[PDB]
DNA sequence: ACTCTGCCTCAAGACGGT
DNA sequence: TTGAGGCAGAGT
DNA sequence: ACCGTCC
């Protein structure tokens, strides 16, 4: 994430977003971030407050989502490649321990709820206690691997490695709420890519090259800025969000100028502020070479995608092999 | 009056059958 | 996790 | 669209 990015591209350089129906990304191949959707799942496919699950008691609602999103898409002329996070930078660590200790206090107000009744608490504090996994990650990729779509692992940044594939040229998009990834570089994000049957919000096409002229920068001012709004890598700045952050980028063009020029006594700087080398990650980060792997839509193995959710995981055969044979479908094409 | 902060709420997907 | 949106209040 | 259920 990067704080208030999206409200500020929407209020100071709109031309910069597009919006599309999905009938005109027919044909084109994204990059994803699969432990965002994995998440996303976890959250959103609950039954009773509780997760999908087979009796085992393994947890099934990133299966559910994967599936039948990955399916829709795939329909729709959309040709997902996944993309699974690797080891975080380590100047992520700060971020990482905050989640680590309200996830903590989370656990703790689950109890006061539980022996207290009331499962509206129970419910609230059971999702902001949600986590990813690595069987998680390991059970998707298997998902994957029988439904031929392709996945890649990151080195390190999921986001950064999908900004680098369409930087390449390998896929036409990041689809991801994740603003970073413009950060990172990417030329294109697309957020609320769902091909889901209900719709909601419209699909929205953000170019990189477009906000860099209507704010008036280059890519590296355009980082500081993001480092400005809030980025997951160092502090930000107390008492300058969006509109001074813009103004102070746009009259002093980086970072250590903005401070040589800044009253220390009206707006302090952080102290041990690491914007530097989290600029750095930004301009540099870890990524996979996108020319190693080629990138192959396979065809479903439909037995197998049977013995694995059916038979594993107690998915019914018939919603699964009806899916199986949408998406083998599409593939020889279609609407 | 503009801006930011921080504390809060609240919600989070897809399908099949009407 | 991400918002959007709500509000009081401190600080300009 | 609504909504009961998916597991
Ligand atoms: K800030």
């Amino acid at each position: 994430g990067i704080q208030g990015l999206a409200k500020l591209i929407a209020d100071v350089a709109p031309s910069a977003i597009r919006e599309n129906d999905i009938k005109s990304y027919f044909g084109r191949k994204v990059a994803i971030d699969a432990s965002m959707s994995i998440y996303q799942f976890l959250i959103a496919v609950r039954q009773g407050g509780d997760v999908l699950q087979n009796e085992e008691g393994e947890t099934t609602s990133h299966l559910m989502g994967m599936f039948y999103r990955t399916i829709r898409m795939m329909e729709n002329g959309i040709k997902p490649v996944y993309v699974f996070d690797g080891k975080p930078p380590q100047l992520k660590s700060g971020e990482l321990a905050k989640r680590s200790e309200r996830r903590a206090e989370a656990e703790k107000q689950l109890q006061q709820a539980q022996a207290a009744g009331a499962e509206q608490e129970v419910e609230k504090f059971t999702k902001r206690l949600v986590k990813v996994t690595k069987q998680h990650n390991d059970e998707c990729k298997h998902l994957l691997s029988l439904m031929g779509i392709p996945y890649l692992d990151a080195p390190s940044e999921a986001e950064a490695s999908c900004a680098a594939l369409v930087k390449a040229g390998k896929v036409y998009a990041a689809a991801t709420e994740d603003m970073a990834c413009l950060t990172f570089g990417s030329p294109v994000l697309m957020r609320h890519l769902t091909a889901s049957e209900a719709k909601k919000l419209p699909i929205q096409e953000f170019h990189l090259s477009r906000i860099l002229q209507e704010l008036g920068l280059n890519q590296e001012q355009f980082v500081d800025l993001c480092i400005l709004l809030g980025s997951d890598y160092c502090e930000s700045i107390r008492g300058i969000g969006p509109k001074r952050a813009v103004d102070l980028i746009q009259k002093h063009k980086s970072i250590e100028e903005i401070v040589r020029r800044l009253d220390p006594n009206k707006y302090p700087v952080p102290e041990n502020w690491l914007h530097k080398e989290a600029h750095q990650l930004f301009l540099e980060p870890e990524v996979l070479d996108p020319e190693s792997v080629e990138l192959k839509w396979s065809e479903p193995n439909e037995e197998e995608l049977i013995k694995f959710m059916c038979g594993e995981k107690q998915f019914s055969e018939e919603r699964i092999r009806s899916g199986v044979k949408r998406l083998s479908k599409s593939r020889q094409g279609s609407t």
